[PDB]
């Protein structure tokens, strides 16, 4: 890792895609930027990692890198908000951000739900982020992969709750609840960090936020990942087709046409409201909310014709 990365990373519209080798390496930085360097003993943490990377695959969007992208948005959101959080939700956050899309398929919870397929009957709602979490379990189940065996069984159950909380609140059908409750508790005044269910969701928020973090990058960074987002939808699709069913036009490879009018609905009905409510809560994170008007604005000129 160069010196020029390390006052880059700190900013939230950092994007690691142009150093794909560094991305392990980036992670540890993060955590020891985060919680210092005895936080975890080096050589599990490392274990970790590489074993979290190979349960990633190789599907065009909920791989590896998306992995890494959501742990560096959420790196950016404590080291501008740190006093907030405690060292269990500072460790618990980072990995379950690199963990909430473990073992991801390629395929929808409406797809698994629609083709009642065996995850769906173990997991009837938040299907796959139910299934991200009991894969961050085994992971940590492994010999010598145990990051979390100096906390005492006490701390060790917190972080696993907070963890799960975490994974679970990374399903979009959870996030409109979610930040209709946050925006409610804001505007009352009600809103009390000290409180557990605010606190969760607070971090729930978080999650959401870092899992969507592409909307918040310079727009040619942001356009190349929506190319991979739908990708993997068009390949959900071609699956449908073959099984009788027509898909969803956003997943359809010959209805490209809608992609910036779809993309717009998306802005307006989940990513700007998710960074606003965000930003009232959490003020440093204004930056997040600028960056996604920029690219809202983007895709309203792609509509327009000036692309
Ligand atoms: C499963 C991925 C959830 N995330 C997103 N989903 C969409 C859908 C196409 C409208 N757009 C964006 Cl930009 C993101 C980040
Ligand atoms: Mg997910
Ligand atoms: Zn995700």
């Amino acid at each position: 890792l160069p010196v020029r990365l390390c006052k880059e990373i700190e900013l939230f519209h950092f994007d690691i895609g142009p150093f794909e080798n560094m991305w392990p390496g980036i992670f540890v930085y993060m955590v020891h930027r985060s919680c210092g360097t005895s936080c975890f003993e080096l050589e599990k943490l490392c274990r970790f990692i590489m074993s979290v990377k190979k349960n990633y695959r190789r599907v065009p969007y909920h791989n590896w890198k998306h992995a890494v992208t959501v742990a560096h948005c959420m790196y950016a959101i404590l080291q501008n908000n740190h006093t907030l959080f405690t060292d269990l939700e500072r460790k618990g956050l980072l990995i379950a951000c690199l963990c909430h899309d473990l073992d991801h398929r390629g395929f929808s919870n409406s797809y698994l739900q629609k083709f009642d397929h065996p995850l769906a009957a173990l997991y009837s709602t938040s299907t796959m982020e139910q299934h991200h979490f009991s894969q961050t379990v085994s992971i940590l189940q492994l010999e010598g992969h145990n990051i979390f065996s100096t906390l005492s069984s006490s701390e060790y159950e917190q972080v696993l709750e907070i963890i799960r909380k975490a994974i679970i609140a990374t399903d979009l059908a959870l996030y409109f609840g979610n930040r209709k409750q946050l925006e409610e508790m804001y505007q009352t005044g009600s809103l009390n960090l000290n409180n557990q269910s605010h606190r969760d969701r607070v971090i729930g928020l978080m999650m959401t936020a870092c899992d969507l973090c592409s909307v918040t990058k310079l727009w040619p960074v942001t356009k190349l990942t929506a190319n991979d987002i739908y990708a993997e939808f068009w390949a959900e699709g071609d699956e449908m087709k073959k099984l009788g069913i027509q898909p969803i036009p956003m997943m359809d490879r010959d209805k490209k046409d809608e992609v910036p009018q779809g993309q717009l609905g998306f802005y307006n009905a989940v990513a700007i409201p998710c960074y606003t409510t965000l930003t009232q809560i959490l003020p440093p994170t204004e930056p997040l909310l600028k960056a996604c008007r920029d690219n809202l604005s983007q895709w309203e000129k792609v509509i327009r014709g000036e692309e």
